[PDB]
């Protein structure tokens, strides 16, 4: 073999901490080693240069370049190698700059040489004994999953299916829309949000590209990029859609929603769209402008009184012994898309929430004000049903908390949401006023701010002090909100019919569960984790899992929008080009070192290992596919018969043996 | 010709203004109509299942749907004819909600129902004269074009070129990376804004799919979703890469970045990428780490001494006599991702910018804080060359400002970036304070409360205060900062070594020429507009034009990037596609009533029309690809030889002969 060692000075950030013609000299008299040189930037155009050049004078066998971190540099000094007739995989780096100048600048100079020279003589023990791998590829199977139904996960579903790949939507409900289809109106442009979101409902509804299962849940999820073996749970809906009802055999159709079902269903119970406040039957739709408008009927509730399916008639929808269905889909990419719920502010008791009828949070007010609601638009108090001319607007209820209670974090929307539910009592009320007691209003994006010198204008109150605690009077049932107006340097008490507290978001239901099954991780925060914060929102570290929208962190519907067609793209990539190359990485079995005891099969977390029939003998099999390349199998087996294929034990032991040479 | 006229309820919002009876009532007695009717939710499944069935039953000609507003629902009802055998252009909308029911509510019920009844006989009289209708589909060229080489800029074309789509990158200075190439250090994470784009840098400049054109404008544009021929300026550089020097014949080759030139260049100017901090001599790159390292020659300053020329010898690469050279480019789709500057502060003149030495803004002081910079990454006095101990950061500098000097808005990033410089002169500079003169700290984004609580841990000092005006002392040249405590409830003097001003940012020089080169419009805040400001923040009202990055409106570099890829997404759809279909409303020729005068030829701001010979005849000719149905031709022409597809004169003057119909 013949190694070349190349090494970086980052424009003094190695130089300045080590002396680089000391490791340079170190490294020409190490064994093996062909030429060793230097260059200020080897990331730069002259550095890859150099390395091609000194390949082809030299006959180089491996490069070793003494630099940056590899989680930062393998890529371009891999792609180097290969350009100047190397395989990209003959070459290994000395991280000689974050792991030994940044971090021995001071007042020790000969001690961060001998590490660097330490260092360099491990990664050439190494490079002497890597040889070449060829990465792997791996079909891509042209479908995709979008898991989530709401703004996110529809607007995912139909960038991907206007690209022309064929997509599954995934939603837990039996309707699409999300959240977005529960808001009123829209900040900052006041716009009805069902008016802007039912076109999209029915362009997803309608595209023959699309797969839309609603009232489905995900059970497990095997696989890899190439193909994720994704089981489905269809849960029983109790009522057939018109192709179901062809297929099984009655032509007259199945569910046309005409209602006259839940007109005589006698079972009576609250509707979670309407976040509790309004009736619904056992079979039901959440609200007129369902996208699938196809009655799910609620079996945790129904008495099977069967007056249902007699006011159905010939129609035949309704079956009330449907059971579980589970279907098993293939897919190449999957992206996720699971939201956000309210966090529970009932307890943080000081803000009586479940203790004061006259309490309410953020999405049961934007239900009651919103015309299709419960009440008629109307906003009336739920402990007598007047009108309050009063409403005072708690915001950062539960966040930037540090007691444990609340979110540490600032949940983005809700200074903007708070601003339009003021705006909205001050215009459908006359003469009521808003109070808002806020702690750093927030008003960041395109017209925010503009929107919040509206509000003010209008004449709404912004008293900067967070709430204390709140008194209900025992009679009128009015809220006795206490806190200090820090601006004007006072204690208020300030009396309001109606309290409305901006309580923070979290995670939905549920979704810790999804991205265990997908193999994503959490955040510092509890949101899902991306690949890289800054360059990379979308991705996640497990290949070909993608995020969309709030479950990422919380965000308004134009943001939510951006990353969704982002993640659409990223899912997109893979799929166009039908290939994908995985990282030479596997475990490989050494078939007449192989005893077939069979005990590293149980330490695959990917059921990568099996026990299979060779030449008569029982060996293992590595489903090269599925394997991973963690190793620990490898550093399982007892008498050496798998290989891993860049980190092989000789190749391990040469570094500890060449760490321990004087 | 046969009509059908469904009126809906639009659940009682349209119920509670006007008698729909009466309205159904009066349009069975119009002329024309076979079947009025009416139902609650006409954009429903149950309500294009009416329309379908009264088309076959009744063999309509046409379909009158008296409802919401055509902008909100003719795909939807143009579908819904489709879907019952009719075509899609036989269908008219009377908008009798937004435009009778919501502004005629209170007391006047009668007035409405008359003013629904005229709307409908309106619509029912345009109808009866529509007639059949095909889009127009237009092939796309299979490339992209990304003006801007920023970080938004180099995602969307690293996006194009992965998923397969040939791209071209224009930047108008000779190097890709844009702002956060200036960065120092990114928030919230703190890692090295270089460091993490050096490889997608490296990525666009090695990636066979993307056409990387450095120093480069656009000088004009025209065409449309199918074929953009757009003409771009490639500016004399002065020197020649490998390719272009064996192009023109030198094998030794072109620019291998040696530096030679500039180091006996005796021209010295200001580095713009510097801020203008640092010298650069007349041939130069900004820094060390630009993309493509090929050494412009800036001929506004070059004085032709050919010491250059000397100094590169045989790679020949210079050459002092080039002019612009100009290429004519055809794209199917567009990308604009022109980014920003900073507002020109020096205008605030309370705040000394340009009249005291020790007042800088944030990219002066990222440049000078970047151990790249013109100090050795030491950040120092201008004034004097010392250190600071005290640093003052002036926050909304120029934002959320209505006396018509500064922005109205928030510039969303400026106290995040705040923090950051606190955090590091903080950590480097030992014992030095950082006052942080604070008006709304908004650390919105994820891991940014808690990048706020960690910034105050380390110590430094908030001031809720905006500042008053500042004083320079006479021989120390330290700076007076005049303000009230808010919270504490006094006047304060802090006197600080350097003040930074975190300054607003506007939309980048030209790019307001840009964008009406491609014909996008502006925002109320000056930034490019995007189509719907909720549900789609790429695209624009023209088609086949997206929007990316700040250019749009201030924006983190994570929102940044997933605006990028959210564009690159959108500008794939149609490209992968192949076709696009245009809406049929353009101009046709009547040629044996045109006379040949000519004189609508000028009328055309997309120069569709021309005179042409046909059947010996000079006629006008409409290139129908080129037309966008305006109707300023059909408007003028004085002989009714232009016909405009489906707002013809018959039509239109039949609706003025109905409403005056008694
Ligand atoms: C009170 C309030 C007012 C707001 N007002 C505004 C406003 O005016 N303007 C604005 O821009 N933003 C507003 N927002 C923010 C806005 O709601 C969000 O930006 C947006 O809804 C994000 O949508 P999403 O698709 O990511 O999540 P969601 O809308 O929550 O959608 C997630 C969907 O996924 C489904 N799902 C969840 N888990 C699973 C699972 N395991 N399997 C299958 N499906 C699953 C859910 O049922 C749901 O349908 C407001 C938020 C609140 C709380
Ligand atoms: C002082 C400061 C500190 C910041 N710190 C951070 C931070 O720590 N973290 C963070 O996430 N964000 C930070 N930001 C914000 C960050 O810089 C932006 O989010 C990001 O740079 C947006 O990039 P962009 O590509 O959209 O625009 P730009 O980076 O400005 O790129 C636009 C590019 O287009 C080119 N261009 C312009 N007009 C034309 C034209 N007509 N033709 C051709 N090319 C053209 C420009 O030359 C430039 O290369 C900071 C901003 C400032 C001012
Ligand atoms: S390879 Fe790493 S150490 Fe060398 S110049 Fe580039 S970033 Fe610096
Ligand atoms: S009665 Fe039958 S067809 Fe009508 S809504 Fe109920 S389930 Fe659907
Ligand atoms: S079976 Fe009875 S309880 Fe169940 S949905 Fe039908 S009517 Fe309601
Ligand atoms: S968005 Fe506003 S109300 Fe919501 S947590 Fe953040 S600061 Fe508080
Ligand atoms: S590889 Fe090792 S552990 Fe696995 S079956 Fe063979 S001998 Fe046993
Ligand atoms: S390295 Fe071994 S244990 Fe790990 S995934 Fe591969 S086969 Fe399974
Ligand atoms: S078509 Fe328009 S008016 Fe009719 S129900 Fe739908 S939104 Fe309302
Ligand atoms: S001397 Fe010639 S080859 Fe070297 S950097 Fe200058 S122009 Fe490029
Ligand atoms: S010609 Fe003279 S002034 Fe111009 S770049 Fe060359 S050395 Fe500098
Ligand atoms: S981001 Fe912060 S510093 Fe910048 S304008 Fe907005 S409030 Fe002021
Ligand atoms: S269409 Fe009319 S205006 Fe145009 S050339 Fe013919 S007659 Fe003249
Ligand atoms: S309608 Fe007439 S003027 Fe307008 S774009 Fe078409 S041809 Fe030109």
């Amino acid at each position: 073999p013949r190694i070349g060692v190349f090494v970086c000075h980052c424009g003094t950030n190695i130089a300045g901490s080590m002396s680089i013609d000391d490791v340079v000299n170190y490294a020409k008299t190490l064994p093996y080693v062909a030429v060793a040189d230097q260059y200020q930037y080897m990331c730069s155009t002259p550095g890859q240069k150099k390395i091609d050049d000194a390949i082809k004078e030299y006959n180089l066998t491996g490069v070793v370049v003494a630099a940056c971190s590899p989680r930062l540099h393998e890529p371009t000094f891999r792609t180097a190698t290969k350009e100047g007739g190397l395989n990209p995989f003959r070459f290994e780096m000395a991280n000689i700059r974050e792991q030994n100048s940044w971090v021995h600048m001071h007042g020790m100079w000969d001690e961060a040489t001998q590490k660097a020279k330490d260092q360099v003589r491990m990664a050439v023990a190494k490079a002497a004994k890597l040889e070449d791998l060829v990465p792997k590829s791996v079909p891509v199977e042209k479908t995709a999953m979008v898991v989530g139904g709401g703004v996110a996960g529809m607007q995912a579903a139909l960038d991907l299916a206007s690209a022309g790949i064929k997509t599954y939507l995934i939603e837990r409900t039996p309707t699409i829309g999300g959240r977005m289809s529960q808001l009123d109106k829209t900040f900052p442009t006041l716009d009805c949000s069902q008016c802007i979101l039912t076109p999209k409902m029915v362009d997803v509804g309608r595209h023959p590209n699309i797969e839309m299962m609603t009232y489905t849940e995900v059970e497990k999820v095997e696989g890899y990029i190439g193909n994720f073996d994704v089981t489905l749970r269809k849960k029983a809906r109790g009522v057939l859609t018109p192709t179901e009802a062809t297929a099984k055999g009655i032509v007259g159709g199945g569910c046309n929603g005409c209602g006259d079902c839940s007109a005589v269903c006698p079972v009576i119970k609250p509707n979670p769209f309407e976040m509790g406040m309004a009736p619904r039957k056992a079979i039901y739709i959440y609200h007129a402008q369902v996208m699938p408008l196809i009655y799910t009927v609620d079996f945790d509730s129904c008495v099977k009184c069967g007056l249902c399916v007699e006011a159905c008639g010939d129609k035949k929808a309704i079956d009330l012994e449907m059971q579980d269905e589970f279907i098993t889909v293939k897919v190449g990419t999957a992206v996720l898309a699971t939201g956000y719920e309210l966090f529970p502010i009932e307890n943080k008791r000081e803000w009586g929430y479940k203790q004061f009828d006259n309490v309410i949070n953020a999405l049961e007010f934007e239900r009651l004000i919103c015309a299709s609601g419960p009440t008629g638009g109307h906003l009336v108090r739920p402990s007598d049903g007047k009108t309050p001319m009063k409403v005072g607007f708690v915001l950062c209820a539960g966040s930037r908390d540090n007691t444990g209670i609340g979110k540490p974090y600032c949940s983005r929307f809700c200074c903007m949401y708070s601003l339009k539910h003021a705006h909205q009592i001050m215009e459908k009320i006359p003469g009521a006023v808003a109070y808002l007691f806020y702690m750093d209003i927030r008003s960041f994006g395109k017209m925010y701010e503009e929107f919040y010198y509206r509000i003010q204008h209008e004449g709404a109150k912004f008293i900067r002090g967070r709430v204390a605690n709140v008194l209900e009077d025992k009679e009128t049932k009015n809220l006795h909100v206490f806190t200090e107006d820090t601006l004007l340097g006072r204690p208020v008490d300030v009396e309001v019919d109606l309290l409305v507290l901006a309580a923070a978001v979290q995670p939905n239901e549920g979704a810790n569960e999804l991205r265990k099954k997908f193999g994503v991780s959490a955040s510092q925060d509890g949101w899902m984790l991306e690949a890289h914060p800054k360059l990379n929102p979308c991705g996640t570290t497990t290949a070909g899992v993608f995020l969309a929208g709030v479950c990422q962190g919380p965000k308004d519907i134009p943001d939510t929008v951006a990353q969704a067609e982002g993640a659409a793209s990223a899912a997109s990539i893979p799929i166009h080009m039908g290939e994908v190359e995985l990282e030479p990485y596997f475990a490989m079995c050494i078939d007449e070192l192989c005893a077939g005891c069979g005990m590293c099969v149980n330490l695959c977390p990917y059921s990568a290992l099996s026990l299979g029939e060779k030449n008569g003998r029982t060996v293992m099999v590595v489903t090269e596919a599925k394997c991973k390349g963690c190793g620990t199998c490898g550093g399982f087996c007892p008498g050496g018969a798998i290989k891993m294929q860049h980190f092989t034990t000789p190749q391990i032991v040469a570094q500890i043996d060449a760490f321990f040479a004087g």
